[PDB]
């Protein structure tokens, strides 16, 4: 037997598994329980810590995925299936994963913690694109990732109630971060140098840990990829959380908060999932039913407020976006879009698609969106309208939320590095018109191109290794630069770098013109 | 007695004068009475036709300039003085001028009628840059220009009242155009080929005659240079008109509309003028106290509505703007601006300037302006801010009004040609940073560079003869072309031409992205 694959944590003993990468072996401990299964009367409640166990927990395989909707948009299409659960669904899903070099480091190694995205309704640590083995080998960090509850199980909120307080998925994350503090050294990780990194709802989560004091003590650096806590989709007010929870009850046959939540616990998990999307208040895309709630507890105020008021001296942050943030979301409900044609929409479809991409704004607000995003020299050109609506959805939801976060963090004392990821993966199966879509940088960050049994080019394997160097550099020193230079982003110079097969190129302004509209002007309009 | 300088019209007989040009001679009839002097009891009242006369009126010099404010911003400076009155100020001022070829034409000749600008508060047909002798000599047309009352005397309204109905200055113009219909034939002109053209408030006036059916029978074609009736300064609502009249009265000692007007009527013309600028409701630029009023009579609705509703089939229109419409106005009130330095304003001065250039809008509207006109990669670059405030004032008051007009006119039946004047005169005396300012294409249209005693280049003289040809061709045929082409402006293609020393170049969209803001979004916000 191998003693590098045997580890004792506070709760008990663990057997890991040796994993093979093209560059060497890696120790993996998959499926370590870190909470009491949130089942039956624990559904919707905050997570209890895992009671200790006797015997040796088997940690050689990924564990269950938390209950979530499964995407049926293009059944069997790799572009959608690569995100769908690849383990059984269960409510007994609160496990985490640790990947470490082989043999286990004998001296403290920096730790990266991966929080996955999925709009807070989906996701799992077991997806192929989140495979830790290549980063761990190439860059000799410790990598942790965890499963957190999603959909109604993680974020259904009857605010003020004791039976469904909201944000328990976030608390799941916090407990994994606490677990890392007490146990990561048993694997060679240094609990005093922990970097969070996430994408989409995972970047939004990272950001919510920045703005929540009880979590801020649990990590030291943050990477936010294509997401931010101040996005219009990442949080919901108390009022609307209660409406959405209440309508979910009605849709599954349920009727006083106590009595309501009681009835919900008796339903099969799948039953709640089936009605998830029907509690959205209008036809939308990039909007999700059960998301974090601003209730004064986990967030004492809105993330936009806590950002504008924070002191971020001592913080290093790496933030960035893909080149075509919006394009992917359009094939989920914008009129005239499909992955199977050119989606050369008409002006009437563009106008229709604008109310779908920007839901619950006034007609005056939507008008202003159409003003800024029409080329009035070419007001009905189909290719121009397709790209324009893509820019609407991507700017409103990702790029300008991110650009505001960066600018306020920088002008308040944090050191910020900003990127735009401009490489379309040669293996990408979505049509060419989607450009570089939401999510398709993750594979390069995790170094999946180095997997020989996949079809990436030689120049892409090198790109991948550059990216894993930047990230791991940032994790070790709060600076991606290997000591052309990657400058910090400031509110004035607004400098960022392009990431692609070409060397680093420095630019200015994350869509600075468009983001004045969404960040400066549009709030003032909604206030009158 | 040269009989080419002797003409009889329905009022009586006229003696003209024979003027020299580089190219030959021209008959001129300057100072023809077309109205009874609007004096004493006739102040503020609609114009009354000139009662017929015995003897020969001797129409051999320009008559007086109607009472108006005199610009004193840079005293002595050629740039401001060239627009100030060159004849005496008098309420007896309703005279018009006819230029015609020497000898007078035998075959009926197309007529150009000129309506001067000056923001509805100033101006005169007798200014040097409106000298008709060169157009007439070079292009064989009849040219008419008239004086019309300005300031309070032309546009003070107490709407509804019989003693001060407003729009009387426009009725002065209308009366001149009736005069042109009954009488231009005697000068060999053709009353069935009349082309109105004007600039700034003159163009706004031309547009109001398009939209007013009684004027519409008096002409056939139109040219609007750097102005339009839908501009935010060219009209005022009945209520704001009455307020401004009533404050003018209180300011000069006057207290019932009949009693109020009668008291105003006893004040020296100069006393009214001296209080004109004080009745404006905000600190502003490009806003003028007494302007046409929308009262259901002359204008049955706002020009915006009348445009949007009008059937313009059968009309040909030539419209355009200079390259930097707004710059010239900033030295009259925007903080940090001067003709005498380089005017590199700060961000704080820029924001302050926006409230001056866009007055009477909400803070929200003002913020929307600051958004569209800031470069957010260079938010505090003084040179970018100067050019941006220039574009704010120019787009809001001229370019976008003109563009909406052109668009709707083409969409709704009219043939339209559009231009951007892009040549900075060599003799221009305003600073470089203002570019090609408001008003400085006019001298090239009237052929002033052909005057030997001025210092224009040989290029500028060729360019002026080009422009006079375009304008004259348009007046004759409704098409500035003659057998590179100048294409019609259309609502979809938005095609226009650049006028400068280089040959015609076709461009696309009159500041289309900007004007979407002012013409589509901004109203909906208000
Ligand atoms: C691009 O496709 C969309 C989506 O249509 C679906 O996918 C196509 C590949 C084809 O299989 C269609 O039959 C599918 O319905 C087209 O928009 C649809 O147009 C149909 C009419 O044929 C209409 O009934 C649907 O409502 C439309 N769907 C949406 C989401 O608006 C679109 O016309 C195609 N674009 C082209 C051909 O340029
Ligand atoms: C450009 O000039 C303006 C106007 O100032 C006037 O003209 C100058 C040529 C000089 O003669 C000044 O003394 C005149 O008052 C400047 O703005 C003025 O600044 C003064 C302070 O010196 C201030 O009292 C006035 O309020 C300002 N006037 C306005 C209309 O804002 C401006 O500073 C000059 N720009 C430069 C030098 O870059
Ligand atoms: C079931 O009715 C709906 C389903 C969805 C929407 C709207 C619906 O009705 C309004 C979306 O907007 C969702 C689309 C994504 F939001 C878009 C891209 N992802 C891929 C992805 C997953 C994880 C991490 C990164 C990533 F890029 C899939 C879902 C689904
Ligand atoms: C006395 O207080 C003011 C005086 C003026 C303004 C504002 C004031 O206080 C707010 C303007 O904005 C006016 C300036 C023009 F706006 C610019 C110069 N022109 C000359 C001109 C005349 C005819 C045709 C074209 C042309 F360019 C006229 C006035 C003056």
């Amino acid at each position: 037997e191998d003693a590098e694959l045997l580890v004792t944590v506070r709760g008990g003993r663990l057997r890991g598994i040796r994993l093979k990468t093209p560059g060497g072996p890696v120790s993996a401990f998959l499926g370590i329980p870190f909470a009491e299964p949130p089942m039956g009367p624990r559904r919707f409640l905050p997570p209890e810590p895992k009671q200790p166990w006797s015997g040796v927990v088997d940690a050689t395989t990924f564990q269950s995925v938390c209950y979530q909707y499964v995407d049926t948009l293009y059944p069997g299409f790799e572009g959608t299936e690569m995100w769908n659960p690849n383990r059984e669904l269960s409510e007994d899903c609160l496990y985490l994963n640790v990947w470490t070099p082989y043999p286990r480091p004998t001296s403290p190694t920096p730790v990266l913690v991966w929080i996955y995205g999925g709009g807070f309704y989906s996701g799992a640590s077991s997806l192929d694109v989140y495979d830790g083995r290549f980063l761990v080998q190439a860059e000799r960090t410790v990598l942790v990732s965890m499963n957190y509850r999603v959909g109604a199980f993680g974020f259904l909120a009857l605010p003020g109630s004791r039976e469904a307080p909201g944000n328990v998925g976030l608390l799941d994350q916090r407990l994994a971060l606490q677990w890392v503090q007490e146990n990561v050294a048993a694997f060679g990780g240094d609990p005093t140098s922990v970097t969070l990194f996430g994408e989409s709802a995972g970047a939004a989560s990272v950001g919510m840990h920045l703005l929540s004091p009880p979590s801020r003590g649990l990590f030291h650096r943050a990477v936010l990829q294509s997401g931010a806590p101040n996005g219009p989709w990442a949080t919901v007010g108390m009022g609307e959380a209660r409406r959405r929870a209440t309508q979910l009850a009605h849709l599954v046959g349920c009727p006083n908060d106590t009595e309501l939540v009681a009835c919900l616990r008796t339903r099969p998990a799948q039953v709640l999932v089936n009605h998830e999307w029907h509690v959205l208040p209008q036809e939308s895309v990039f909007r999700f039913s059960f998301v974090p709630v601003v209730d004064g507890d986990f967030l004492s105020d809105t993330p936009e407020a806590l950002i504008n008021a924070g002191d971020f001296h001592g913080l290093q942050v790496l933030v960035g976006v893909v080149k075509d943030e919006g394009s992917y979301f359009l094939v989920y409900g914008a009129p005239g879009f499909s992955k199977d044609n050119e989606s050369l929409i008409s002006r009437a479809e563009f106008l229709a698609g604008v109310r779908v991409g920007v839901p619950q704004v006034s007609d005056l607000a939507a008008e202003a969106v159409v003003l800024h995003y029409t080329d009035w020299l070419h007001p009905e050109d189909p290719a121009r309208l397709r790209e324009a609506l893509s820019d609407v959805v991507g700017d409103h939801n990702v790029v300008c939320p991110v650009a505001q976060l960066a600018g306020r963090l920088a002008a308040q004392g944090a050191r910020v590095y900003a990127y735009v990821f401009e490489h379309r993966a040669s293996t990408l199966s979505w049509p060419l018109w989607m450009g570089v879509p939401h999510g398709y940088e993750i594979e390069f960050i995790f170094g999946i191109p180095l997997d020989p049994s996949r079809n990436y080019t030689a120049e892409e394997k090198i790109f991948a290794q550059r990216l894993m160097r930047y990230w791991a550099n940032f994790a070790r020193t709060g600076d991606p630069n290997e000591p052309p230079q990657w400058p910090p982003y400031t509110a004035g110079a607004q400098q960022y770098v392009s990431l692609d097969l070409r060397p680093l190129e420095v630019r200015r302004g994350l869509r600075a013109q468009a983001c004045a509209f969404w960040n400066r002007f549009l709030p003032k309009l909604l206030s009158a």
